């Protein structure tokens, strides 16, 4: 029982030494530079996440750029994100670029373009023309993060809404909006959306954060804004708003994997229900083995602050005992003062929350849950999570090379590293969001085809003794195709590193 | 399992009615006056804490009289809680009262009190005279809640160490220290903290929270110190620092209770691991069937900020989940901004994940821990839980004059509220820290003995359909003794509501 | 789990002092004396059946006096059982009491009465008119306990089929005719049944054992027969054919209790399926708390040898180990030569398999399969059960009038004897087919109304001590209702004898 | 649970269509000829027991010849086991060679071999040498497989004991002796045994069945006497004793299996107590992965009449629920007068146990009692078991060329066939006493060494097809080693027959 493992723990025992869970950061001006990605990674990120909510296609492609650029110093193979800016609404600039607002104090807000520039008290411009349709009388909009919020009054006209403010509030240049409990029917693609994408298939990127996702048809919308040449691209649907947890099963079954992401979600619902959400998608992402992201103020004191509140720590720790394969840090490593070591704690509260967990409870609850018969490629790889358990294995070792064998033994969650020997670079960098996952890349192209498969598990295995994952004598458990069988691994063996 | 209990929540159903969980405030000049308890009250306050680290005795008693007076309007039996001050180690002061060190400084610290008013940077004195005992070259000295490390160098002579400082400082006079990891020598009270315990002997209150408390004996000897007079008052116990969280069993054993205490206890042990000494802590006091309160910065964004962070959310939501009785707020209502709206959220967040634990997991896994044979106490009241959950009970009434046989229910976690009939009002005040636990006094001297219950059960059973517990036809688990067992209940009924 | 807990069983521990499955007899000239019947109960009987099959009224009248003159002298209660004859089938009489017949022997079987007593090799009468409809060329007809089997060639007229003998037999008169996989249409309750079943209703037996059970409808026919001075006696439907089996579930809602009834049951369908049928059927009567029996050569052998076989053994103890209350003896006690030592070896046999019985898993297994939420009662005894575990109760004590409670109590399956006060000497004999339930008259006419209940717990707990149940100081768990509610129990006690 | 399994079974869906229980049958004058051996093997006989306590080396000669006449027939391996006699205590000689004693006769019995010849209704003879040791005053001695009893009253002298007749008995000459619950030194093998056991090993049987093993030195004795051409031969022990019983661990860790030999044991211990031993010894062996054979009387009454009794039924079904892989016949086959139609009942009902069994509990059972970390080829061996429920394999194929591999798959208990390709006829005729398991021989002295597994492999393949345990696109879970490691298999695949 989770009470009888709890009893157990003890603050005086080694901790894993290797890090199972993984972090995604994204790249601002405190982290940008060859220098300071080089520095991220030491750290330990592992995807780098560009914002184009902001930013224009040339500040990404210096991103872009810097990140390869940096990695390659190091060896590394580090996944890009694009994550999307999407249906966002967001305020116009102000006269002097803030103003302050008391509780009772009557204001228009305007769709007329007009006043982009010029907002003040009285009157200021929102970049939805579609307000007036979406908002009525006595419905609320939500300003800044929903720090302030305004009851509207009346309609003036199409193009206008007078409106009470609920609370005290200073506001800034391009706030966010939030209108939940409103028909908003803007697109998941909209025209800088697409731009966007396409920018982003041919610069290369891993995988789309696809920001607002409400609907399975969304996704595929986004999927066919990649087009012919981003097939392989994975997308990661971010859940931020009612409807996208309402619909999370078809949202889960046609994207890659999902973000949980609690800055829009909790001002689209109650706050208080975020913690619920979370432990509900994550898992269902775990049972059906697809990568799931934790994101947003999870470290958020620590942009200002050398340390972390206690809440903070918690957080990052209970996103991983919820099953999360990643954590996600936005302003912290964007713009923070402590970049190097937001990163270095994150990675220290994995560890700990990894070490604390209930070894064999996943991987149970999972298979538990899994439709028999299974495909055999999903009863070899589950078999070979069990065997590992049972040898204490430290270390597996699979053949992938699309990814989808390493994914499916993460599904298990193993204990040990999974050592991934696959054939491309971009799997390499993609199964950065998966659990427990460490890729090499075999060039076959200069190696060979390696049809026996003895190249590159020979690669694996010097991989885990260089990497001191193990040593002659250990059992590694090596997953991959017998000599005949081509598409999926049919076999296992364990095997002790000569 | 927890997986497939978290793939089934429905996160838009109605939540639970009647909030379990408790909640611990720190009153401050934000929350002091008679009009703001009662605010707070009403926002969900049920303990009132005394911070006897600041402010004077006379600033206290205003606390003490306000809560009192507040309550009493309210018609509210409010817990009050004295947090002592505590034992410290403390540098000694400085020239001009002030020095900056830079990382790679070579300092002397000594325990001779020659040094203790000219402190330089070559050289200051800290107050523990087993200094040079306690940490040995290569150990840690923390200064400044953590801000500043020095590493132990050498022992130049039986009471001087020489020292590396680690990072960039400045030090004013008589700053905290903590040896981590480090046995340490103190008394359980300090001369202060007798005249503070003297003081919340003489003025009635319900809880001693006792800090830094390391080992069961000084536990009994802030028992000793309460005396007879005091010997009503519960101690919970503050663990703070390695030692605490090694001898939990017997503090346990030794206290009426547990606070896990992290602020204190993330500057004496590494962050990430307060949350592997949180879970086993709050386990354990499950177990046993204590209250255990968690606390530090639960909400502190909202000190500021009138919404709490996402990470925020999420450890209010986890110390329900890891099974603690109460949560605690600390500035945020001491000297924050907005403290109605803090103890709001955090009611409904409590309210959240209590609707989101699974109903019956937690009886199970407490049951199952238990030495067979139980008293027959025990066995009634878990028996009692059981039924409650077998006919899905609404309440539960108890009658209790110590309030043993409530915490006793409390202990195996049923989903409905415990009604506690009791005889004592400052067991109404005391039964505050206990989960779901719901108090009404029964005035003995005014209606008499009651020897065969039926007052008393009439007056909880009354109460529960007041207070909208439940209605006429709905079944009730009532738990107290036959008419001649006396000094514990061993009696269940279940009674349909009149 | 079943394999853990046999590999920690000891032949070498003591015994459980408290024998909980109950013995069916059935008596004959072995034992239907005085001095027998003493005998037998002395030696474990508990319940005495008529096989109403053979005999007079005058004989069973016999039975039925000499068992409650037996009872009386040794101040026990037993329960008298009418087993009733039903839709039996039977071949007539022969020529010299004996014919003998070989594989591929031709011989006429007729439903002409004028051959009843002249049966030879070649032509003998079957008792059932409609015998040449039920069974057509090709069928086959299963002679004396399916030992021997016609081939039917042909149907020379309507009175008369032409059949081939498939194997050797020797037949004596009056054998059992089975015609499994035909339309046999004969009445639950016949013109004989009826009178049979009126005289056991004037005669005031306590259970009828209902032959041949085919539907639920069947069951409401044995109801209607036994009239309304006959409500009150309980109804085992005995399931010993297919349709018996497959309407099991309505047949069980519709009865009192189950008699798995081997003998007919393993010739109706394939002999080895008798097994999974067992299971089966007594696992459906354990989870609705029904009383069911297990029947038909337990102890075979011990008919003429003073041991029995090691498979008669094992059957025993497995049908305890399976779940049944009861265990029946036909001709072991009706006609064999030992019958005392037969009843003796099984209840030691019993007593063997109680005490391997894993204490709980019964209680889990039952309770799991309940619909939430419960009657009160129900969770009141389910919970009294738990309780009872909890403290190692040496014994349960409950009310009851009907023996609902009682039955409702041994559902629970608990490992210590209950003991039922009851007002009812009807009650005292009924409970005799329900596990653990030992009985004790309260008569209230003689010694009051008994409404604070005082008096028959008194009764229960002296009955505890003087039987040596339990000792001054042990605790008893105490089942019935507060002084107000009417009509089940609502309260628990755990009570220390006096 | 158990109780949910059995209320769900289908009692008329089609059953297994492949036996996973073995059958023994001992040899006798109704099955020792050519043709009766055949039709033994049609009908379901996997090993044939040759019983030495009776019967010539001649006798035994023609048993051995003609099953391997018959089984070459037939294209079988069948197993030939030597049940030993055994070491044995008996009573001398009397005078007119009986005497009849009657209860309350009072007797003594001596270990001087003076009276060896001249018993009588005074004194007799006992051949132990150690009596008046062994058995103390109120102690029992049991005569003539226990059905006369002698209470112990005093020892006379130290040769001599004073014993006071039980029951009714008339004695012959030289009866057995069994000294219940009582140390026995007697030596391993007998002078006989020794003659017997060289036999044997020159005949080339299969493996021992050692009788009266109550000690793991005695197996180790018996394994000495087998000697260097011996060393493969399998030793069974027999447990007939409380001695065995109580030393059971080390027994079977020193055996290559277990009889629970009831017969004896029965005699030697309580009858009842016999369910408990089985239960235990059965599952103790289960958990070490070592055969475990149920004997004696299972099916007895078929010895005379073609259907078998109800608690006969219900002892096979239930030897198979408790985890023997093989059942038991003696005088049904050995002398009885249905052979071929009793082995065929004890098919059927171990195929209906069988197919009632809850399939992947004994699996889970098991795997939970194994220490971790396990050897490779024991997680290789589980985790292959795995697989096959994963995929509801219809068949696996294990290369074995001990046995080894195939017993430890065997233990997992899959619920289907496990085709075994070796290179030894004796593993072929060994194997057959372990549960699922079916052989085939390739040999590589005709077809070559097959290094890398195919033409095995192949063979096995071609096996599951033409036996009909699969068909064409149907999985398979095959299990050996990979090109390079020696001694044990290290690799599981999943295949689709070609
Ligand atoms: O806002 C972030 O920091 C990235 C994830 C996101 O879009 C959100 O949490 O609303
Ligand atoms: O810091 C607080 O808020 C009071 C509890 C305490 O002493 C601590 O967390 O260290
Ligand atoms: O036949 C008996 O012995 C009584 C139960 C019965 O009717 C049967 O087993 O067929
Ligand atoms: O008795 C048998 O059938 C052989 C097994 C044995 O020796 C026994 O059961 O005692
Ligand atoms: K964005
Ligand atoms: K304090
Ligand atoms: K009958
Ligand atoms: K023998
Ligand atoms: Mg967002
Ligand atoms: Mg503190
Ligand atoms: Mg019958
Ligand atoms: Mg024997």
């Amino acid at each position: 029982s989770q009470l009888e493992h709890n009893i157990g723990l003890s603050i005086f025992e080694p901790v894993a030494k290797h890090r199972a869970n993984r972090i995604v950061c994204t790249i601002g001006p405190s982290t940008q530079s060859v220098e300071a990605l080089k520095n991220l990674m030491k750290s330990g990120m592992s995807v780098a996440r560009m914002n184009f909510s902001h930013g224009s296609h040339e500040y990404h492609q210096t991103t872009i750029n810097n990140v390869r650029a940096a990695a390659a110093e190091l060896g590394l193979h580090i996944g890009i994100a694009l994550d999307t800016k999407g249906p966002e609404i967001r305020t116009g600039l102000f006269k002097d670029g803030e103003v302050s607002f008391a509780p009772g104090d009557i204001v228009c807000v305007t769709t007329d373009p007009a006043y982009e520039k010029v907002g003040t008290k009285e009157k200021f411009y929102i970049d939805y023309p579609q307000l007036t349709n979406a908002v009525r009388p006595g419905g609320s909009i939500y300003v800044d993060d929903g720090v302030m919020t305004l009851r509207v009054v009346s309609k003036e006209d199409d193009r206008t809404l007078k409106c009470h403010v609920n609370n005290h509030h200073r506001l800034t240049d391009r706030r966010g909006i939030n209108l939940p409990g409103c028909e908003v029917d803007l697109p998941a693609v909209s025209e800088k959306d697409r731009k966007d994408l396409e920018f982003g298939v041919a610069q290369g990127v891993d995988m789309i954060f696809a920001s607002f996702i409400r609907t399975a048809e969304q996704v595929r919308e986004v999927r066919a804004a990649l087009g012919e040449k981003g097939k392989d691209i994975l997308i990661i649907s971010k859940i931020e708003n009612h409807q996208g947890v309402q619909n999370i099963d078809s949202i889960i079954e046609a994207s890659n994997g999902i973000m949980v992401a609690r800055g829009d979600l909790g001002v689209e619902i109650p706050a208080e229900k975020v913690c619920v959400a979370q432990m509900c998608i994550i898992s269902k992402c775990n049972v059906v083995g697809k990568p799931v992201i934790c994101a947003t103020q999870m470290l958020e004191s620590m942009t200002s602050n050398p340390r972390p509140t206690r809440a903070e720590v918690s957080d990052v720790a209970n996103a991983v005992l919820n099953g999360a394969d990643c954590v996600m840090l936005s302003g912290e490593t964007a713009k923070g003062k402590y970049p190097n070591e937001v990163v270095q704690y994150m990675a220290r509260i994995c560890v700990e929350a990894q070490s604390a967990t209930h070894d064999t409870v996943m991987f149970n609850s999972i298979k538990n849950l899994q439709k028999i018969p299974m495909c055999p490629e999903e009863a070899v790889c589950s078999s070979a999570v069990a065997s590992a358990f049972e040898v204490q294995a430290k270390a597996m070792l699979v053949l992938s090379n699309t990814g989808r064998s390493a994914r499916l033994i993460s599904k298990y969650r193993p204990n040990c590293p999974i050592i991934c020997v696959t054939t491309r670079l971009q799997t390499c960098r993609q199964l950065n969001v998966t659990r427990s996952v460490v890729s090499v890349f075999y060039d076959a192209a200069k190696s060979g085809e390696d049809k026996d498969k003895e190249k590159r598990v020979k690669l694996g295995l010097d991989f885990a003794k260089k990497e001191k994952y193990a040593s002659t004598g250990d059992v590694v458990v090596v997953v991959h195709a017998d000599h005949s069988v081509k598409g999926y691994p049919n076999q296992t063996r364990l095997i002790y590193l000569p």
